This record gives C-alpha cells, sequence and structure tokens, in this order.
C-alpha cells in the first residue's frame, strides 16, 4: 500500500472551480452527473488528470461534451481515473460524468448511504470520491450547486449545503431541490440528506450584527420528542462562541440531523451537520443520564467546527490535529462551563490517562501531527484529538485568558477563508506571547515540539526547605522514553501550573504561579515561605504528562483533604491507590508465582480511609467529586504502571483494595446512599425537557457508584434496596440495578423487566446491551450468546455491534480468561464487521491495543487472534494496515 508523507505536500496541477450535481435516487440505484468546471495551475508540468473515484459503476465520462473512450483515451481501477494527459485541455475545461452508486447496499457508512429509511451522506476524510469523481482532497476548494431527486412519499424532505433555490415536482411521484452553495469549500464538507424527517425549530439572533439564524433539528418521526435538548444546546454554544470568543455564525440557516447508522459521534458539513442518533437524542424518560453531557459535548463540538475547520480550513490531513485538537479544547472549555461541576475536567484527564497514555506507549504511537500514514480513516485517534487537545489547552494555561484571546483572535482574523497549518497556530500564539512578556525576542519554538514529538513525558520532583533561610526549592526533572518515532527525545516547553499549601491551616502561601519548565531539568527557587509547605503541582492537570510527585501519603492525604485544585486532590488520591495497587499487586504475584502456602498483605493506609470519610460526610463537598475517590484508577491507567501485568492478580489486587476500604466504609455508605435519594432523584422537573442539572446526575452517580460497593460487599439486606432502585423512573437507576443485582439471584428477573422497559426505544436498546455485556456475571459467556441469538442478531448498526461486545472486553476477570476464549469470541466479532464496515471492525479492535503489556501467555494468545484475523485472505486494507503497526509486523 501506498505511504503518504507529509514532507512530500505539493499543491495540485489543477483547480475545480465549480461543481454541479445532480443527484437521482432511485429504489434500487442512485445516479450520480457531476460536471467539474476546471483548470490546469501553475503547478502543472503536463501530467495525466488523475480523478479519485472508489466503487463508481461509470455510464460515461467526457471533456467538453465529448466522450471519452475507455483503455484508449482513460483507464479506470475501481479507485482512480486516469485521462491521459494528450487528452486533457490546456485551459479552463469541463469534466463531466454519470455514475451508479447503491446507497441500500452500502454498509461501510462512508459515501452515500441509507440508514433506516434516511438517504445521508458521509465525506469525511475520503468518502467523497464514493460519490463521484474529484481530486478528493481538503485543499482542492470549489463552489458547489447541487440537484436532488427522489421519491417524494418515500423522500419528502430533500437538504443539501447552502441555499434551497428551487423546488419541483417530477413525473412519475418524483420531486427535486435544487440547493446553491457559492462560499468555497472543501469537499469533504459537502453533504445531502433526504427521508421523511420531522423537525423542531427556533430563530437565534447574534450578539453583533443581530442576524437572524434560523435553527433546525431533525429526525425519523418516532424520535421528534427527543430533540429538544440538543436544540438548547445548539444556542447555548453559539452563545458560548460569542462571549468568549466574540465569534459570530455567519450563515442563514443551521440543520442538525440524526440517522441511526454512524460510524463516529457526528459531522460538521457546513450547514448541515449530521449526527449519529446516541449523540443528538434524549429524554428523561428514555435516555440515561451519560446522554445529557454527550449531546451538549457533540452538538458543541460540531458547531465550533464551523470556525476550526470550515472558515478556517486544512492544508492536507497531517494538519488534522490544528482542527480536531482546537475543536476538542473550544468543546471542553465550553462544557466545562455548561456543567460548571469540576468532574468535567476530571473526566477529560481521566480519558487522556487511561486511553491515550496507553496508545502513545504502545506500537502505534505518533505525535499529534504525524510525519506519514497509510491510511486516512485510521488518523482520527485520541492522540490527534485528546493529546492535541491539552497541546491547545497549554497555550491558554501559558498566556492566560486576556492574551490567550488575543492570540486566538489573531489566528481567525488572519486565516479566516484561506487553508493554515501547525505553524500558522503557533506563531498567533507567539504574537500574544511576545505582547506578555513585553519582549519581541521571546518566542515559541521549542514550542512546536509538542507536535511532532511522540510519547508522554515523564515530569519528577525533589523539594528542599530551609526553615532559617524560609526559602523553598522545587527540583524538576523531564524524561521522554525512546520510541521507533525519536531516538533521542528532546526536552518539551512544559508549563507546571503550581501551589504550595500550608500543612497547618490549609492555606495558600503564593500567588498564581506556572513554571515554565524548558530544560531537562531546572530548579525553582522561592523566598519568604515561612513553613515548609505541601507542593500542589500541575493544577488544573496543566501538561499531559506522567507526574511523579514524590510526596507520602501522608502530604498527599493532607493535599486531599485540604488544597484548593480538584485535579490535584484526585490526583493526591490516585497517588495514594496506585502506591497500594503496586504493593499488593507484587504480593499477590509473589505468592501466585512461589505457590505459598500462606503470606501476607500490606492493608490499605487508615488515615487515607479516614480522610475518605471525612469527605464524604462532608455535606459541602461535591457529590461528583466524591464518586471519584471511592473508585480505584481505570485498569487502562494501571496498566501503564505495571510490566507484564497479570490481569488475574491485577483484578485479586483491586478486590483486596476494595474489601479493605468497604470493610471500614459500608455504613458510611449506606446512610449516604439513602440520604441522597431525595434530591438525586427529584422529579420536580422530569417533564420539563429543557431543564438539565449536572448537580443533580452527579448526585445519582455517587449513589449508583454507592450502590455498587455495597452489592459487591454483600451488604445485609441490599437487595431490598436493588429492587425499589429498579422501580425507579430514571433510566441511569434502573439499569443500574440491573448490573448490581447481577450478584444476586434476581438477576434475570430483572434483566427481564429492564428488557422490556427499554426494547421499544432503539437508543434505550442499546444502553440496556451495554448494560447487560458490563454485567459482573460468572455465565457472561452464555448471556452473550443469548443476546446475539435474541436481540443483536445479524443487525449491522454499528451502536448494536459496540454495544454488546466493548463493555464485556472492560471485564478484567473473563474478557481476560486464560483460555484466550474472550480474545477469540472478540476477533471472530472483529473479522465478520470488517466484510461490511473495516471502520468499526478497527474500532473493535481497542481491547488487543494493550496486548504486548501484559503477562507472556496472555501476549501470545492475543497475538495468536491478531495473527489469525491478519491471515483472512479477505480482510479489508483498513483493518490489515492497522493491525499491521499493532504487532509490530
Ligand atoms: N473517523 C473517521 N474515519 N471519519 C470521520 C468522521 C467525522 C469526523 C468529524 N470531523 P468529528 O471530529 O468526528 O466531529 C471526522 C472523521
Ligand atoms: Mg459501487
Ligand atoms: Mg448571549
Ligand atoms: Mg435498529
Ligand atoms: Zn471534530
Amino acid at each position: 500500500p501506498k505511504i503518504h508523507y507529509r514532507k512530500d505536500y505539493k499543491p495540485s496541477g489543477f483547480i475545480i472551480n465549480q461543481v454541479t450535481l445532480n443527484i437521482n435516487i432511485h429504489d434500487q440505484e442512485t445516479i450520480v452527473r457531476s460536471v467539474l468546471d476546471m483548470d490546469i495551475s501553475k503547478h502543472n508540468v503536463g501530467e495525466d488528470l488523475v480523478f479519485d473515484g472508489v466503487g463508481l459503476k461509470i455510464n460515461e465520462i467526457s471533456i467538453n461534451n465529448k466522450k471519452l473512450v475507455e483503455g484508449e483515451e482513460y483507464t479506470y481501477d475501481n479507485e482512480f481515473l486516469t485521462i491521459f494527459s494528450k487528452f486533457v485541455p490546456k485551459s479552463k475545461f469541463a469534466f463531466s460524468s454519470e455514475v451508479i452508486i447503491h446507497p441500500e447496499t452500502n454498509y461501510a457508512l462512508t459515501g452515500l448511504y441509507k440508514s433506516k429509511n434516511i438517504i445521508v451522506s458521509q465525506c469525511e476524510a475520503t468518502g467523497f470520491r464514493r460519490i463521484t469523481f474529484f481530486i478528493d482532497r481538503p485543499d482542492m476548494m470549489a463552489k458547489y450547486d447541487v440537484t436532488v431527486t427522489a421519491d417524494k412519499e418515500k423522500y419528502p424532505v430533500l437538504l443539501s449545503n447552502g441555499d434551497k433555490v428551487n423546488e419541483f415536482e417530477i413525473p412519475g411521484g418524483r420531486h427535486g431541490a435544487r440547493f446553491n452553495d457559492p462560499p468555497l469549500k472543501p469537499c469533504y464538507l459537502f453533504a445531502v440528506v433526504a427521508g421523511d424527517l420531522k423537525h423542531l425549530s427556533a430563530t437565534y439572533i447574534t450578539k453583533y450584527t443581530k442576524k437572524k439564524v434560523e435553527l433546525y433539528v431533525f429526525s425519523e418521526e418516532k424520535y421528534v420528542s427527543k430533540l429538544q435538548w440538543a436544540l438548547e444546546c445548539l444556542k447555548k454554544s453559539m452563545a458560548f462562541d460569542e462571549d468568549y470568543f466574540g465569534l459570530e455564525y455567519d450563515l442563514s440557516r443551521l440543520n442538525l440531523v440524526a440517522v441511526s447508522d454512524f460510524n463516529v459521534g457526528a459531522m460538521e458539513n457546513k450547514g448541515l451537520n449530521i449526527f449519529n442518533a446516541n449523540s443528538l437524542l434524549a429524554s428523561k424518560k428514555n435516555s440515561i443520564d451519560f446522554s445529557y453531557a454527550r449531546i451538549l459535548t457533540v452538538v458543541g463540538h460540531e458547531y465550533f467546527h464551523q470556525y476550526t475547520g470550515n472558515r478556517v480550513t486544512l492544508r492536507d490531513w497531517f494538519q488534522l490535529t490544528l482542527k480536531e485538537g482546537l475543536t476538542v479544547h473550544r468543546e471542553n472549555l465550553f462544557s466545562e462551563e455548561m456543567t460548571k461541576t469540576v468532574t468535567t475536567r476530571l473526566s477529560h484527564v481521566d480519558l487522556l490517562r487511561s486511553v491515550q497514555f496507553l496508545e502513545d506507549s504502545s506500537p502505534l504511537s505518533h505525535p499529534i501531527r504525524p510525519e506519514s500514514y497509510v491510511s486516512m480513516e485510521n488518523f482520527y485517534t485520541t492522540t490527534v484529538y485528546d493529546k492535541g487537545s491539552e497541546v491547545m489547552r497549554m497555550y491558554l494555561t501559558i498566556l492566560g485568558e486576556e492574551y490567550y484571546k488575543k492570540g486566538f483572535d489573531i489566528y481567525i482574523k488572519k486565516n479566516d477563508g484561506n487553508t493554515a497549518t501547525c505553524e500558522d497556530f503557533n506563531y498567533a500564539m507567539e504574537q500574544a506571547y511576545k505582547m506578555k512578556k513585553a519582549d519581541n525576542s521571546a518566542n515559541l519554538n521549542q514550542y512546536l515540539l509538542w507536535f511532532s514529538q511522540s510519547g508522554t513525558p515523564h515530569v519528577s520532583f525533589k523539594y528542599n526547605y530551609d526553615a532559617e533561610k524560609k526559602q523553598y526549592s522545587i527540583h524538576v526533572n523531564q524524561y521522554t522514553k525512546p520510541d521507533e518515532n525519536q531516538k533521542e527525545k528532546k526536552p518539551l516547553f512544559i508549563p507546571i501550573s503550581v501551589g504550595l499549601i500550608n500543612p497547618e491551616n490549609g492555606k495558600e502561601m503564593i500567588s498564581q504561579t506556572t513554571l515554565e519548565l524548558t530544560k531537562e531539568s531546572d530548579t525553582f527557587v522561592f523566598n519568604n515561605i515561612a513553613v515548609k509547605p505541601i507542593p500542589s503541582l500541575f493544577r488544573g492537570f496543566s501538561a499531559p504528562v506522567y507526574i511523579e510527585d514524590q510526596l507520602t501519603d501522608e502530604e498527599r492525604i493532607l493535599l486531599l483533604k485540604y488544597d484548593s485544585d480538584a485535579f490535584v486532590r484526585y490526583n493526591s488520591c490516585t497517588n495514594i491507590y496506585m502506591k497500594q495497587i503496586l504493593m499488593n499487586y507484587n504480593e499477590f504475584l509473589k505468592a501466585k508465582n512461589e505457590k505459598l502456602e500462606s503470606f501476607q498483605l500490606t492493608p490499605v493506609n487508615a488515615q487515607f480511609i479516614d480522610a475518605i470519610k471525612y469527605l464524604l460526610e462532608d455535606p459541602h463537598a461535591d457529590a461528583g467529586f466524591k464518586s471519584y475517590i471511592v473508585s480505584l484508577p481505570q485498569d487502562r491507567y494501571i496498566i501503564n504502571f505495571v510490566s507484564n501485568l497479570d490481569t488475574d492478580v491485577l483484578a485479586d489486587t483491586k478486590e483486596y483494595i476494595y474489601k479493605q476500604i468497604g470493610d471500614k466504609l459500608n455504613d458510611v455508605y449506606y446512610k449516604m446512599f439513602k440520604s441522597l435519594e431525595a434530591k438525586a432523584d427529584d422529579l420536580t422537573y422530569f417533564n420539563d425537557e429543557s431543564h438539565v442539572d449536572f448537580d443533580q446526575m452527579n448526585m445519582r452517580t455517587l449513589r449508583n457508584t454507592l450502590l455498587s460497593l455495597l452489592s459487591k460487599a454483600q451488604y445485609p439486606n441490599i437487595l431490598n434496596e436493588i429492587i425499589e432502585h429498579s422501580k425507579s423512573p430514571y433510566p441511569s437507576n434502573w439499569l443500574t440495578s440491573l448490573s448490581v443485582s447481577a450478584y444476586f439471584d434476581k438477576y434475570f428477573e430483572l434483566y427481564d423487566k429492564t428488557y422490556k422497559l427499554s426494547k421499544d426505544d432503539e437508543l434505550l436498546l442499546q444502553e440496556w446491551l451495554k448494560t447487560v455485556s458490563r454485567s459482573d456475571r460468572k455465565d457472561i459467556y452464555e448471556i452473550l450468546k443469548k443476546l446475539e441469538n435474541e436481540v443483536l442478531k445479524d443487525s449491522k448498526n454499528p451502536n448494536d455491534i459496540r454495544a454488546v461486545y466493548l463493555p464485556f472486553t472492560n471485564n478484567l476477570r473473563r474478557f481476560h480468561d486464560i483460555s484466550g476464549k474472550g480474545y477469540k469470541l472478540i476477533a471472530e466479532v472483529i473479522t465478520k464487521t470488517d466484510k461490511f464496515n473495516p471502520m468499526v471492525a478497527t474500532q473493535l479492535c481497542e481491547p488487543f491495543k494493550l496486548w504486548n503489556k501484559l503477562d507472556t501467555k496472555r501476549q501470545e494468545l492475543m497475538l495468536n487472534e491478531m495473527n489469525t484475523m491478519l491471515q483472512e485472505p479477505q480482510i479489508s486494507n483498513n483493518l490489515k494496515e492497522y493491525l499491521l503497526r499493532l504487532t509490530n509486523k
């Protein structure tokens, strides 16, 4: 397969100025006619004209209204149409074509496809060439004039980008609509939608120009009543870009459309954003709480792309992080401001340090701006998105809000209407950096290493205090492990937001301070420090690094109780748990290895248990924060710290630690589970579709976490509570009743009850499937076979397949069964899925990403399954390339 390299970028020898499309959708086929008005560019050197075009059936192709002849004037190999240069004109010309495509059998969900009874396109990154011929790359900017025709009873609602300029009847029960979109765009932002769609709508008035913007949100008829929160989120999103960034929407209308079958969350097609139904629709009756934050976040993210992706555009796909990392940063600032809860930022850190750090230490490690790719569809990674977002957020930390805003506005003013690279962004931030430092010789050149260098830096600390001098020193070191991308890793620009806490009264000892670490090591000295402080390091999680605080557990406890920063408190708790986990893991491992008849375990620190009870008992402390402190760090975070991890020894370690704490605190857990009920489950606003209270949902999260702890512990008579909880009107509660009942004989009675409640709402049924998949059941393999036979069957909906299998892969004991039967099961599912949807088959490989981190038996079992998948004669290019990179072949 062809490898694309960042350093090889060159502009095309052609220009496409205008696209005129006619898309005629019929029962068994869709015919696409396309006229491209083209030119020869200044870069042209007499080359063949080569269009992308994948899976197209050519009826005919032409230049200037004359037909071309296959074999003599052109070849087409199902991937590239080559028109030999001797037949390509040398000034402005028309290329035209008519192709047939088949959205009804398009189960890969890229190009034009049918989702249930809606026809819908997905073009990013390489899907437009599955619809018609094009030079399908984001620097090819063009105007679009698009006509769609279809059966009017089946497809009454026709949408594409721009203004609808004509609507017309067609003989035989058909109708048409023409949409003209004069501003230039790249072809991956084209979209079309056709269906029997119902809508909610509102008018928004922009803050500064006072323009009326019409907002439409669309779904199939059955679910139209689940669109209201999405419309509220869109208003919120427009207001935030106005208030924080001073940015207004430029167009007269914005449409949001929900479809049932979608590979990711959503897509920012200009004026026509299309969503996975699970990221657009919710109701209080038929959705779990998580849906509310998810919709806010995905509606926000697609709205923010209108600037950071749609108006300031990418030169080439190696710059992907400049739109995705920046948009995720904008999305996260917006979510933090709308939810007003500390757990929003904590949940982003949790995601990065579990999933993205695992990627960054795997054979798939890459910088946020990679140097090569083979498959663009595999380039949309947690590294590019979430580490890209932390790199974009570090500019804000370094500059502060006023200078960050000036720099951002510099980037937008200078690049609005044009393509940009990561350097242009760094340049704009630098201008703000010169202004902040008040010195024009200050620069951010070393900052670009965050774009090019792969791997997670490690940052470690030592301290010194002189009581006589009142002088405190923080000695800092940074290191990044060599890997396959850089042999020698250079020191990064690491901003370290710090506080100094007086351990006597818990008070701040210094003003806001951000250390700028720019060297492999540095020593930071503070004078007039009256007492020996406890340092509060990386406040807000100020750089995407492994933090090694070298504090004692006494100091960590003091921070957990007394520090002002939520992330440092949570990270202090995390570090206490990690020290505990690694000690017990090694005691368990030594006993298993030496086949000991008896041995000792190091108990959980008593004063840490006391600090947890102190926080839980505090009526003014935050319930979301409380849920984080009672939960051990995620398995995928823990794995970064253990070689050859034996998943059974880790399961025993976790069991021991949870039982140690619960043995002290279960009575406290019970008492809180009961006292939280009135506020957590309050129904006052259940029928108010727009009233969303993130604090209340965090109270539910806490009650559901405590109930899970009390159920695993078999706390006296807890089943009574479980059964009562199953009667709750909130799906978060009654699905929780299902999974915690796994430890009782009531499990299948609640399985049937909750199925009945879920089965008539497509999305709620998917949440039920996830709840079943994740259930802590000894007969989990037999339960999966049951879901396959009774519910999933041969669904090709990626939301159904993912719901059934992915949560199960997190079952530490059972997915990792030493027979290799869990790895065998998931590899069968990947191979089956790959026949119709390579992109989702690749997603389903995720459990394998850590294969070379496990114990040698399990490494070998996983590698066997991956090699079996690689040997399938019918493997997709996309699955193949990924598994080749993952197995270091
Ligand atoms: N992940 C893919 N292969 N395709 C794909 C689909 C949608 C998008 C959108 N820009 P997103 O960042 O998911 O909002 C980006 C890429
Ligand atoms: Mg085809
Ligand atoms: Mg406002
Ligand atoms: Mg379905
Ligand atoms: Zn995006």
